């Protein structure tokens, strides 16, 4: 239970709803979060909507093909 599936959220809310997840998510844990649309700048959008500081994208985002999935490590 530590990855969330935004594919059924559509997008612009998707990046809305990673925000309720992050707070589930521990202070220091993973979160994948799968996105279908080609909306890959929103993806880091919504982990930065809890702090400025300590959302960062590891790596497995690869926007281009069919809905990718992405990695969140939490810290502030």
């Amino acid at each position: 239970m530590k990855r969330f599936d935004l594919r059924p959220l559509k997008a612009g809310i998707f990046e809305r709803l990673e925000e309720l997840i992050e707070k589930e998510m521990q202070p220091n844990e993973v979160a994948i979060f799968m996105f279908e649309v080609g909306d890959f700048s929103n993806i880091p959008k919504s982990a930065e909507f809890i702090q400025s500081k300590g959302h960062e994208l590891l790596n497995s985002l690869r926007f281009n093909q069919a809905d990718w999935t992405i990695v969140v490590r939490k810290k502030a």
